[PDB]
């Protein structure tokens, strides 16, 4: 159908600018901290504290394969990275600094964002 297609542009559009949005976090990380998974050989005691991992590589697989219907999603899994780091390691890290820093960096740029999803539909 014509309306099915035209959801599915709609989800294209979106993806796009989430995709501009990824980048633009992820340059927040130049010490590229959150740019892959935490490794289970490395960290292997992991998954007995965070339960849902996060990392910018895994958004970026997602996004690509067209898998976020809407920016709160896409915003739920910036926000597991944050926060699962600000969890497992503690305050006086380099890690907990990094994801404070790019929380408060990232906002800046959600908020935008969100008056542009809303703003093009």
């Amino acid at each position: 159908s014509m309306e099915q297609v035209a959801m599915e542009l709609r989800l294209t559009e979106l993806t796009r600018l989430l995709r501009s949005v990824l980048d633009q976090l992820q340059d927040k990380d130049p010490a590229r901290i959150f740019a892959q998974p935490v490794s289970l050989k490395e960290v292997p005691d992991y998954l007995d504290h965070i339960k849902h991992p996060m990392d910018f590589a895994t958004m970026r697989k997602r996004l690509e394969a067209q898998g976020y219907k809407n920016l709160h999603e896409f915003e739920e899994d910036f926000d597991l990275i944050i926060d699962n780091c600000m969890k497992y390691n503690a305050r006086d890290t380099v890690f907990y600094r990094a994801a404070v820093r790019l929380r408060d960096q990232g906002g800046v740029v959600l908020r935008q964002a969100r008056r542009e999803v809303d703003s093009i539909g």
